[PDB]
């Protein structure tokens, strides 16, 4: 979500993934701004292992 309420540090990531960064961001703009925690969950375990 481009809110970054507290997730700027996820947005960090989501640009990492820069393989799937128009995929995540496009659904979060038009997605609830909750789906945002629930995409930096998501790339966690898709980027790695998890992040914890």
């Amino acid at each position: 979500g481009s809110v970054e309420k507290l997730t700027a540090d996820a947005e960090l990531q989501r640009l990492k993934n820069e393989r799937h960064e128009e995929a995540e961001l496009e659904r979060l703009k038009s997605e609830r701004h909750d789906h945002d925690k629930k995409e930096a969950e998501r790339k966690a375990l898709e980027d790695k292992l998890a992040d914890y």
